[PDB]
């Protein structure tokens, strides 16, 4: 179909946007490299939206094998299950690394992402991205809702993808440290009023039950 | 008349403002703001670190003064004493109404956005963000369509933060690159 042809094309560009951008130039170059007319790209819009969104959408398949990857290794005993908050610091690692070879373009990339038109789409990439990662997180741990869990990680993966852009520090450490304060910072928010109020009624419960022990002899 | 312990906190936030230039969005111009009622400093104590409070507080303001605008705008329309704008002019309008409320404080404002962004303040800062936007919505009076209850929030809430990022770089006169920005977005979503 006309679709897998343009799968292929937008796939061999990702070989040449570090030397291009996120460019008609990159696509065609793509083309180029598949034996294809240059005028392929006129296929596609001048933005670079469809090539990005392409990339965003390959990145979030990786990841999703790579977790599936790790959850098997656990239930075959070869690895422990990690807790929530080294669960999602390595998840987010993971789904950032896959950006480095193009993160002289990202900060382009990020401002056509944010474009209206596109903002659809991108936000429902982000959207399940993270609903992905909470889902192999497991987490039934924190007591978050649905809309907390998303908004709390989709802050945490956005805030350290901009910290990125800005990092020299060598492989990055200062954005994994970044991240690993911001994973810190909603872990807490997991310390809610209710939380004190149904872990206090525990306690509660729990000192009447030695009460009535106490009374049985 | 006598006050509750809500009414006491909006008082010392509201009283804090008048310190954010000299002072940022911090626990620093809280403090102060207390201190010019009359107050201890441990009155701050009921306070975080952070700012957040105030920054939250200063965010609700806007967005409650921004309502009372286009509640204001809505009656001359139901008056008869102005003609209902087109959707495109209406949002760009509302979203120049509610940035042009930083302009006095938009010295620190680039810090306050990035502790809106950390995961103990994004459901609050999201739900203002979110409210206002569908008050926007609201008011423009669009009554279909191109675009859902859904697509409609998304695209003017990124309207709406991506603006306010490029007015933190603006140094135009009455920041006319901001508007500029705004008008070249809102395009992009309604086409
Ligand atoms: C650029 C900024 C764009 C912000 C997108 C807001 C769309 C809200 C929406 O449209 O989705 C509303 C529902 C809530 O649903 P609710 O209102 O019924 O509660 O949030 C969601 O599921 C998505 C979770 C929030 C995603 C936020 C991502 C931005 C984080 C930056 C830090």
């Amino acid at each position: 179909s006309e679709e897998q042809l343009q799968h292929r094309i937008l796939t061999a560009a990702l070989e040449f946007v570090p030397a291009h951008g996120w460019t008609a130039e990159a696509i065609a170059e793509g083309a180029q490299s598949l034996g294809l007319s240059s005028a392929a790209a006129s296929m596609f819009g001048k933005d670079g939206s469809e090539l990005i969104l392409h990339f965003v959408t390959q990145c979030n398949t990786r990841l999703t094998r790579v977790l599936e990857e790790e959850q098997k290794l656990v239930q075959l005993g070869q690895a422990e299950k990690r807790k929530t908050d080294q669960f999602l610091r390595d998840a987010v690692e993971t789904r950032l690394r896959m950006l480095i070879p193009y993160i002289e373009h990202w900060p382009r990339a990020l401002s056509i992402l944010m474009l209206p038109h596109n903002i659809p789409s991108s936000l429902s990439l982000l959207t399940s991205m993270v609903d992905d990662m909470w889902h192999y997180a497991g987490d039934q741990s924190t007591d978050f809702n649905w809309y907390t869990r998303r908004a709390m990680l989709a802050a945490i993966y956005n805030t350290t993808e901009l910290v990125m852009m800005q990092d020299s520090s060598p492989d990055f450490e200062d954005t994994w440290r970044f991240l690993e304060n911001r994973v810190n910072d909603a872990m807490n928010m997991g310390h809610t009023a209710k939380q004190v109020k149904s872990t206090g009624e525990a306690l509660v419960q729990g000192l009447m039950g030695a009460a009535v022990t106490l009374k049985n002899l």
